[PDB]
């Protein structure tokens, strides 16, 4: 279900489905997630960081 991402010294917990487009670019994946009254905010992770359920979707699915 949630993704524990680092900002600084704090990991922040943000749902798959609050997730409104997702992008592999190279080294990172950058994702722009929505959180309230159309205010969307842009979080970043690693190839070796992200684990399984968004990698599954774009190479094998639809």
């Amino acid at each position: 279900a949630t993704v524990k991402f680092k900002y600084k010294g704090e990991e922040k917990q943000v749902d798959i489905s609050k997730i409104k487009k997702v992008w592999r670019v190279g080294k990172m994946i950058s994702f722009t997630y929505d959180e309230g009254g159309g205010k969307t905010g842009r979080g970043a992770v690693s190839e070796k960081d992200a684990p399984k359920e968004l990698l599954q979707m774009l190479e094998k699915q639809k």
